[PDB]
């Protein structure tokens, strides 16, 4: 007998999707499908069996549901496994820019810029730019197996001088969803630089 | 002036869910809002100002915005102060039951019964049932990651009987987020124990 599935080998849904993969078998009468999670942990989904077709309903998705779902389908004693990479992403907000203060001369001010819940973080590089200027870009590859939607920052501390009033602080938040494009995803946040 | 926002004083949100705090003045001319939370951390929301109302737009609500969010509204040089209190929640999916193995008369298998998404864990409970008797409940008001969004098991291991046999295994996953009810919040799954 044969196996296959839909999709064909990986699902990236967004935080939150209903999320369907199926499980098919041809070529055998009466097959029974058992899914299980690389490591046999809880499928955090709910199984449904009709016929030939087995499907793994995880709705809401969510990072639990983040593993290499494999269906193992038994034909009299036979079985057969097919796997599905299921990973999410989450990008629904702006950044957010914050001052430490007001302009003044002699006094440096820290700029926070900040993403909320932006998933994954080893895909994301936030931008702080002073008009076409880059200040500071930040990277996270190092705040390891978190899976939880924290908030990613980058704060840049400087002094202001005369010629930056009236210049525009930009955030860019980047998320590399797509390894198949140059161009990442890109929410932005600006905000004036204005004397007080 | 006067100060007012909508809701008066609190939120209990769902996580996931759009959210909206809306702040504004009377008897003020040409009024300023901002937004903080508590400790001054990133607000994860959308501040819209428009002529005498600001609006904190939070969608979706998730644990950044687990905070008393405070609006300032300000007229002429003078500051006005308002907070709402946004708590949350989380319980998106029925419980997953699970046993061991094959089902056969005598024979000790375990049932394990697993919640996905929960928060807070220390308002949860999970029952594991055989028809209206209880045979574990667990509670987890000791948990090494509040703001995880892990999923919760219990697990219990028995042997079946003849009896048992068209019984239904029933786990019941009880979250008491709302104190104005009397009943926890209920979501369960069930799986009968069928034999040859």
């Amino acid at each position: 007998f044969k196996i296959e599935t839909t999709p064909e080998s990986r699902y990236l849904a967004q935080i939150g999707d209903s999320v369907s993969l199926t499980c098919s078998t041809t070529g055998c009468e009466s097959p029974f499908f058992s899914w299980r999670t690389q490591i046999d942990s809880p499928l955090n989904g709910k199984v449904t069996n009709e016929g030939t077709t087995s499907t793994l309903t995880m709705n809401p998705v969510s990072f639990g549901n983040e593993h290499s779902y494999l269906c193992t389908a038994t034909c009299e004693s036979r079985k057969l496994e097919k796997g599905i990479q299921v990973e999410i992403y989450s990008f629904p907000k702006d950044p957010e820019i914050h001052l430490s203060g007001p302009l003044e001369a002699g006094k440096p001010i820290t700029v926070k810029c900040s993403v909320a819940d932006v998933y994954p973080f080893d895909r994301l590089e936030i931008d702080l730019l002073k008009g076409d200027h880059l200040m500071k870009s930040q990277e996270f590859l190092e705040d390891a197996d978190r899976k939880s939607l924290e908030t990613k920052s980058l704060e840049v501390t400087f002094t202001p001088v005369i010629e930056d009033i009236g210049k525009v602080l930009v955030c860019r938040a980047k998320l590399h969803i797509d390894e198949m494009d140059s161009v990442p995803t890109v929410r932005q946040a600006v905000k004036e630089l204005q004397v007080d």
